[PDB]
């Protein structure tokens, strides 16, 4: 029985547990523990009531067996007994006792090999850092691209970021068919939980500004991460991100120079075929004039807007949507499932 | 001559300093110190650029002397030199060296008599807590109502809340004229800084919810504060507050039972006359069809919308706007200037 | 069976059709025609993709048959074949040939007795105006309160408004138990389809102003409508509405003077009982600390927040949420289902 | 004095008349009439109260002199007396009698050479179409690029769109220095008046969706318009616009392939020099970490953000903000001021 734990019951952490229950196909592993710096009642409330994704279709009841707190969660013909912890320092967590095989590190505060190892010290056998690498990782993984490159010896793993999980497939596909000389990316991202409601002191002066009333351009970890996953693309791609006042969903605007003839038709035909043959698990395409909120609660790593494709000579722009929250949470579960044989 | 400090350079603290320069009349005191846990660069940036009230019209120079940091601010033909500090523990602040007559406590974290006295220990002669009292205050003041009841011996003072500054004049005016059996308050409030961008752990489960996408009912400190200012109204006034996704500006909806004949005409007439005589300093009245944005950057403590006044039988409702940041800020200055004679 | 038509395929019209498919229990009537001044392609897209309630879970195909446009919709193990019209003038619609028994009038534009009769003088046996009455009507019905009073002579019926469906029960339940001398209503409502995106010319100078950036007080049709269902409440209740920048869901504050002794406990116990017995189909009660987005897609006509119930003296206030789109659409279908004999 | 008139008192028309008063240098023509299909009381109300730009810092007085409605405006030590009209059809306007020299045609309705000439056959000597040309024009101008290229025989002029006036200088400057082979544009743009509060039928299926809750990709007239100004760029530039839920201010992201060596330093130094010489009136450069709301009420056509300049190989991105209302209203005044002798 593969045993997963979630460190950090936040936007991702919560949507991992939900996605475990909502998946059409039951996963061959169990979440047995969650740890957050917050009280079980706050976590249960936030788990049940979600501004972005709606009420949880199920029932959650708290029990105090031993001096241990459990969540009894019943949804979609599925049940789970989940231990709740409240330990800010991850080396003190009982991962030995609970027989934890994988830890989903979803706090954002423990992204260095050092900080992550603290879970291994605490008894976990493997750690997935649900964010970009800070210093070193054993592997950097985009599910549906290179998840078969995980070695059994590998203990610290990054599932990079959602922006990375969308950008890489696009770049792999386009570069393989046509050759990317160079490329530049603009991400139009919804508000994130680290921003400010009103103008407020913050380590980053741009993200200190009122989230609901501003367009805020800012840096992206997706490019550092993409270079780890695809080394040959070093010095051939940069980009940045823009926060705008919506609650969820993002897009990528990839502009690239092609190394061979391109048309709008051949680009869209290539992506449709890729989505049908090699990337069907994680990639879709739409021909409809849709907007961000139409992709809310979509499980795909990317959905391409074929009506947005543009070519002027050698230069081209493609455009893809993704649910930064749900897309990534599904990929976390997809990845965990991949370790079993 | 009189030397003021500001502890907490946020939406209140920053708009206090701005209001001092912008005031059409020069105040007789000077602001000579500011403290926040953030660095001077972050403080200057946020002081200059504001999502709500625009670019600061003036020059801000930072002087790093050997040990001390100062701001040299020049605006509207006035100049201030302002020592800048970064001390989380208010008792370690150099209020003695700097000869601080009044400290404005604008952090939200030092509302007890104990915590306010920490400024007194640091050397300050008087504290004004910029919030409702938590336990004991030597006086609880609404400028324009009972600001004369400040005794020269009084060392810890509360300037109550924005909401209170507006609610009290309404209750006083109406109670004096018609008599209030009881009243109930609904406040519609722009978002505040303590809220959450996305759904996130927080000690209020209602304010944990995404600020930009929800109507959020919640408690008001204004009711306990009113009972300190007007003790006769204990057991006769209750109310609550609603957060909605605007950036600034609030409204108060007050529903009361009159103890003598009321009409719409009579209520409006009384409110107009008070804004023209006894409350001309802090109170205004419009009959124009306005909306929240129109009161952005108004200094008045309340602006009555007379078109909204209603009466059925012995029950009536009135309505008033206020700029929750600017009005409050102005009334802190107005209070500090009342201490002198 | 009974044949229903929808005139005006907007927020209400579209959600009526959606709620027919989504209903747990199949309605014993069919929707056989829709009419809008817009092209079928615009209408199908908007039907399929909704910013507020998500993707339509089902398939929509367009057919041309003898110059007639039909929509074949399949969902929830149900199918409808729905003829599509584009006639701005109700008198020229084919209600006689389509054998329409009931027209849902959802345009906003035909609320007068005389305008609504244009559907009758085009072949329809009965018209439900999906709004408060303009002048007069044969009946004004709130489902769950007085749907049984519909007579066969009632050919023009008003289903009033969202706000009225929520208010009338509240006022009825509480008047019957404790007695209401008088009452005043404050509605907090999400933005509506008739507002302006930016400050623009408009009939109402308040709804002229930017929908996404303002608190906007405004009139409410609810009180006129309530007085037409409960004529004894003439002179005993008034109120108004406040638009705030959320996409959907509304709340009502009712402040009343009781005529007998009251406490918070007795009020909540009465409202829980009513939600369990007489009003169970249309009314719920929550004790949890929830926010607006938690009631998106709720079918209830009101959900009381009992944590919000206040009492001071003989004066009380109760608070209730409703999904202003989904509730109202479900009450329309529920009303039509009440006609079968 | 030269005599200007405004058809369409909207976001542009209103800001034109404001910009007249607020401008630091006095303009050497007068605005002597405005027309709109809304009544004068509405026009004055929207002119005095703005959700974006705040209260008009002046006085407006309506006078009736002989069945002629006039506005008497005072602000910034200046005066105007402006006749107000309410004429739906331009050929019926009294331009001959009022001796109109230029009409600022700011309705969005009369962009054809045919529809603009209706104002010529009604008495005016010259017309400026305040938008991209629909069919053809005597000249398409970007003030500060080709405004010297107006011939006195030109009667139908276009001042293109906001976006065109940020894009064209960028393209000109860069192409001239480094050579542009091809380029693609992304515009991030605040909501405009033509959008939808909620999902509503609309000519454009993207702009039909809720303006306040969506990222909305859409077309841009700027690429048509730029090719009328610079025909050599046919087939070499393309792009699109994204609407996000802010109220004002846009940004342009321009990706180009340079025909010669480029660095970030060299690009930034070119744009700085230009902003200090030939483009000083319309262009500025910042390297501060600012956000959209800091450029509200900036008179410039574009403010380049240095920190955003990226180069990879031969491909490069640049980014520039503009106030899509104020920048444009000021360039319309600047256009009229250039005509004189
Ligand atoms: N939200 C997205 O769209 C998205 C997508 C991909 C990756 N990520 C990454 O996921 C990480 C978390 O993001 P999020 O949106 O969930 O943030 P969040 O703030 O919603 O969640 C963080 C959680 O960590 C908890 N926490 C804080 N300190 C802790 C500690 N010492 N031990 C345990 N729990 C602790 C917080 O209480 C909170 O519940 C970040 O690195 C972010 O970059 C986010
Ligand atoms: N904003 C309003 O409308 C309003 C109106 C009336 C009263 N108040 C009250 O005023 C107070 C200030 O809140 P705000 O709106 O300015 O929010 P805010 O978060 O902007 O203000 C808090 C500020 O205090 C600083 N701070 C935190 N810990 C500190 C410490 N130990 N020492 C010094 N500075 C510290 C923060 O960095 C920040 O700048 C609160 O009590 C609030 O409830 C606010
Ligand atoms: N949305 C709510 O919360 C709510 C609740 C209760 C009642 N209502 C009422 O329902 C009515 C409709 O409001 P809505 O929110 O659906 O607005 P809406 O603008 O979304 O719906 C109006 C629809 O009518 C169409 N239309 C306009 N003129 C027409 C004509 N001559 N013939 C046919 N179709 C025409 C429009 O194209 C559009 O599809 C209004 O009276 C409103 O007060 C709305
Ligand atoms: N807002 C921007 O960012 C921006 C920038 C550049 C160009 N423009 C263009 O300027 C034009 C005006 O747009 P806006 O933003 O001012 O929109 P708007 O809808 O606010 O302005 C249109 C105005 O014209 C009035 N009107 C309508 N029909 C009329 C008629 N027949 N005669 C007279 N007046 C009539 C309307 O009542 C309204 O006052 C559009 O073509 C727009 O694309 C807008």
């Amino acid at each position: 029985m593969q045993r997963i734990a979630i460190n950090g019951f936040g936007r991702i952490g919560r949507n991992v547990l939900r996605a475990w229950f909502e998946s059409p196909k039951q996963f061959h592993f169990e979440i047995v523990a969650i740890n957050d710096i917050a009280d079980v009642h706050t976590l249960v409330h936030l788990f049940k009531y979600d501004s972005t994704h709606g009420r949880f279709n199920g029932k959650v009841d708290i029990t105090i067996e031993n001096e241990k707190i459990y969540l009894n969660i019943q949804s979609n013909q599925r049940l789970l007994k989940v231990e709740v912890l409240q330990q800010k320092q991850p080396e003190l967590l009982p991962w030995a006792s609970l027989k934890i095989d994988v830890v989903l590190e979803c706090t954002g505060l423990f992204r260095s090999h050092a900080d992550a190892t603290r879970h291994l010290e605490a008894g976990a056998k493997r750690v997935i850092i649900g964010a970009a690498p800070f210093d070193h990782v054993d592997a950097a993984i985009v599910y549906g691209v290179n998840h078969a490159d995980v070695k059994a010896t590998d203990q610290i793993i990054s599932s990079v970021s959602c922006t990375t999980q969308a950008l890489v497939p696009l770049v792999k596909i386009i570069d393989d068919a046509f050759g990317i000389e160079t490329a530049l990316m603009t991400e139009i991202h919804a508000v994130t939980a680290d921003q400010s409601v009103l103008d407020h002191a913050h380590r980053d002066l741009r993200r200190a500004r009122a989230s609901g009333q501003n367009i805020i351009p800012t840096t992206s970890s997706a490019l550092g991460a993409l270079k780890r996953v695809m080394p040959k693309m070093e010095d051939r791609i940069d980009g940045y991100s823009i926060r705008v006042p919506t609650i969820n969903v993002a897009a990528i605007d990839l502009t690239f120079i092609a190394q061979s003839p391109i048309t709008v038709h051949h680009i869209n035909e290539l992506l449709i075929k890729a989505s049908q043959t090699d990337y069907a698990e994680i990639m879709a395409v739409t021909d409809e004039p849709l907007v961000s909120s139409d992709f809310n609660h979509s499980p795909y790593s990317l959905i391409v807007d074929l009506t947005q494709t543009m070519v002027v000579g050698h230069q081209a722009k493609v455009f893809a949507w993704y649910d930064n929250e749900w897309g990534y949470a599904n990929r976390l579960l997809d990845l965990c499932d991949s370790f079993k044989s």
